[PDB]
């Protein structure tokens, strides 16, 4: 499993996106396009932009 941390807040605009807060711990499901699929601490999933998260 790969953990990434949110660099910035992101507000979901589409049902398949995920709301994230800066410094939130996330798990990376798919990094093969510019929408990255992530999972949060409560096992909700969705897409966030690649530039919003990084491996610490």
């Amino acid at each position: 499993e790969v953990v990434v941390v949110a660099k910035f807040d992101y507000v979901a605009q589409q049902e398949q996106e995920l709301d994230i807060k800066k410094n939130e711990r996330l798990w990376l499901l798919d990094d093969s396009k510019s929408w990255w699929r992530v999972r949060n601490s409560m096992n909700k999933t969705g897409f966030v932009p690649s530039n919003y998260v990084e491996r610490k």
